[PDB]
């Protein structure tokens, strides 16, 4: 089997992208933020807090035929940027572009914080990390990828996410029409759940290639693209008036700007992010100090190769019995 779903921005900024989800019998459509950097999927639901619930689309698990309590599960879940939510879980039919699965553990939120009750336009996460990660308690429980992936034509998904743009999520095939070039794969430890990987090296604009090794990971959920601070301040020191905010909490720049690209190593090859992916606009409105798509990942503990990084590519999460990750330019 494969599956194929369109990935679009919840914003002008590319925030995040969201895919059409469709839980339960008869189908109960959500739109997910599919994450590369944890493995739950959960949904905003008809047991969420009511006050913690604006605007978003709802699972309703008593009007779907085909589900089922998963009776004594809970789960409890806390991210990078310092949100969170917890509740229940439920099993049941889950399909992403065509591609079904069955008995999926649908985790259904009780509570959640700030951050997702602001944002009326995710109404849950698909995690597609490895499924050591999952929250779930007593009874750990796959990912939606994990649970896939025996009846897949091939045991892989790709994430070709758009600038400013919709993009596309494939499941179990490879569209070769999707890049140029030849695919680069390179290798993935497991150890902390994560799809990590070393990357070669940088270069900055038209610079040098700089051949130095740089663990980290490859992360639909996070929006910009953390690097060691050695990189970063190489990286805005050729941006005139950029500077690191103590207050902002990042590097800004003025708006007047044009940047300049960022290329990133996978072995011998090379991925270029335009420099205006790296503009992800006003600190606040009316500002002319624009906040930076690279920052550093100093007091993080791991680099991260967000979507500012992964959006520039067509990259492939490859789960055969040895992971590994394939990037090409697109």
């Amino acid at each position: 089997s494969t599956g194929s779903a369109t990935t679009t921005p919840i914003d002008s900024l590319d925030d995040a992208y969201i895919t059409p989800v469709q839980i339960g019998t008869p189908a109960q459509t959500l739109n997910l933020d599919f994450d590369t950097g944890s493995s739950d999927l959960w949904v905003f639901s008809s047991e969420t807090t009511a006050s913690e619930v604006d605007g978003q689309t709802i699972y309703t698990p008593s009007k779907s035929t085909t589900a089922k309590l998963l009776s004594g599960a809970t789960w409890s879940i806390s991210y990078g940027d310092g949100s969170s939510s917890s509740g229940d879980v439920y099993t049941d039919t889950v399909s992403v572009g065509g591609l079904t699965v069955t008995g999926q553990a649908v985790e259904s939120a009780k509570k959640v914080s700030s951050s997702f009750t602001e944002d009326s336009t995710i109404d849950g996460l698909l995690g597609l990390a490895f499924s050591t990660l999952n929250t779930v308690s007593p009874t750990q429980q796959k990912t939606f990828f994990d649970n896939a992936k025996a009846s897949l034509d091939s045991p892989v998904f790709t994430a070709d996410l758009g600038y400013h743009a919709p993009g596309t999520y494939n499941f179990g095939f490879i569209d070769t029409t999707a890049y140029t070039g030849s695919i680069t794969y390179t290798a993935v430890s497991t150890k902390q759940g994560f799809w990590e990987w070393t990357s070669t090296g940088y270069a900055v604009g038209s610079g040098t290639f700089k051949s130095t090794s740089i663990d980290g990971i490859a992360d639909t959920g996070t929006t910009l693209l953390y690097l060691p601070a050695t990189v970063v301040s190489a990286y805005w020191a050729q941006v005139s008036g950029a500077k690191s905010s103590s207050s902002v909490g990042g590097y800004v720049f003025p708006c007047s700007a044009t940047l300049p690209s960022f290329t990133f190593g996978v072995g011998s090859a090379r991925i270029v992010i335009p420099g205006d992916y790296i503009d992800f606009g006003p600190i606040s409105t009316g500002s002319s100090s624009c906040f930076g798509g690279i920052q550093s990942s100093a007091g993080i503990g791991i680099n991260i190769f967000g979507d500012v990084a992964l959006k520039a590519a067509f990259v492939v999460f490859n789960g055969a019995t040895t992971p590994t990750l394939g990037f090409a330019s697109k």
